[PDB]
């Protein structure tokens, strides 16, 4: 009706990880020439005793065989300008996330390989297909995407990009919006043997994941790294000096998820201080990754994910919304209002306007 409607892959053999296609959810809005492709997230698994047992667990995200026939879209995939003051009117799609390899794998399995990796492929399948379906006529394309969908807007907006000029679509402008999928490869709080996803060292998971899932990086980053040193650019502050596309930063300073690699767990019990120091240094590490980043929010909230929330309007950085600041970045971008909105306070919740 006003839902988004789902679309499994016409070529099915780009598929999720249990090989089901692989698909997208779509609403088009065909008084618009804004599209909105949104990658979703929800960790990932990086060797085969985890992947077996997030199978068991989280099958959804390794399989579309259950996914609902429509979806309702929220927040900046919302269609209703009280909850989407700018982007409304938009043609709105969600990737859904089944391939557990923060959108990077690019590879067809083996018989002998359980799961199979594709996440950088079912990208280019969905943008292949939605050009019959209206991009064709479209001016901007702005990819978004939140936790490891956030990441791999920054590891696939420049592919979409150069996808979609090679294929004769110069007028469509590519832009990149990455939701807490700016992580830091830094020092756990406690040292833990990466033997559960969630609590395995982010630089472990990552340097493990990119074998496990074959998966690929943008050239001009991996040219700046050695040979076999290629998950570096799945980290935010060394991919993105390398990226083409403008790409808008979204990032909470005490991200969850990056807290939990970091083997943190605040579950109310009264913080120590040593936890206490680790927890503003991380705030400070964060801050300073932003510092040349013009296009960034990044409020004191111990939270995770913001872009397709409901209230997602509630949150400002020194008295502006999100909203406004990437409507103040789709402005500066139209030429050719503040878009560096980073809070400097040094605790969670010390911005009153945090999520609760
Ligand atoms: O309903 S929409 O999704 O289409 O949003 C329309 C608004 O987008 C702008 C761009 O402004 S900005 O992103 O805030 O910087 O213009 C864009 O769309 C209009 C056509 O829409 S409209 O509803 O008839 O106004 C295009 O104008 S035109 O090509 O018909 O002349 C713009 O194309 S162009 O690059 O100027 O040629 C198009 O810009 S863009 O491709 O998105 O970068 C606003 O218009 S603007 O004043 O020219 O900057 C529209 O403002 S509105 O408040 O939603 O009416
Ligand atoms: C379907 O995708 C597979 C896997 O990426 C690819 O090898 C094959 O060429 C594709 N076939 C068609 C008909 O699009
Ligand atoms: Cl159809």
């Amino acid at each position: 009706n006003e839902d988004l409607r789902l679309h499994l892959l016409l070529n099915t053999s780009v598929t999720c990880n249990d090989g089901s296609p692989a698909g997208y959810y779509l609403k088009e809005s065909r008084g618009s020439r804004r599209w909105l492709l949104f990658l979703e997230g929800g960790w990932y698994c990086f060797n085969r005793e985890n992947c077996d047992s997030r199978y068991d667990t989280m099958r959804r995200l390794m399989s579309s065989r259950d996914w609902p026939r429509t979806r309702t879209g929220t927040g900046i995939l919302s269609s209703q300008p009280e909850e989407n003051p700018y982007w409304w009117n938009a043609n709105m799609v969600f990737i859904p996330y089944c391939s557990s390899d923060v959108w990077s794998g690019a590879s067809s399995k083996s018989e002998k390989n359980e799961y199979a990796f594709m996440g950088a492929l079912i990208i280019q399948e969905v943008v292949r297909e939605l050009l019959g379906r209206g991009l064709s006529g479209a001016k901007v394309l702005l990819l978004a995407g939140s936790s490891a969908g956030g990441t791999g807007v920054l590891l696939n907006v420049d592919r979409v990009a150069e996808q979609l000029e090679k294929l004769g679509y110069p007028a469509i402008q590519v832009r990149g919006l990455a939701d807490s999928g700016w992580f830091l490869d830094n020092k756990q709080y406690r040292h833990t043997d990466c033997v559960d996803t969630i609590t395995c060292a982010p630089t472990e998971a990552i340097r493990r994941g990119i074998r496990y899932w074959n998966g690929v990086v943008p050239e001009r980053c991996r040219r700046q790294f050695q040979e076999g040193e290629e998950w570096n650019c799945f980290f935010g502050y060394k991919v993105y000096p390398t990226l083409r596309s403008p790409v808008f930063v979204v990032q909470w300073l005490f991200d969850e998820a990056q807290l939990t690699v970091d083997n943190v767990h605040l579950t109310g019990q009264p913080v120590q201080e040593g936890l206490r120091l680790y927890i503003q240094n991380l705030g400070r590490e964060l801050r300073h990754t932003l510092k040349d980043v013009p296009a960034s929010f990044a409020p004191a909230c111990l939270s995770h994910e913001i872009i397709i929330r409901s209230h997602w309007t509630d949150v400002q950085v020194k008295g502006t919304s999100l909203p406004r600041a990437l409507h103040c970045w789709d402005r500066s971008l139209h030429d050719s209002c503040p878009v560096h909105l980073v809070d400097s306070c040094p605790w969670p919740h010390c911005n009153p306007s945090c999520p609760t």
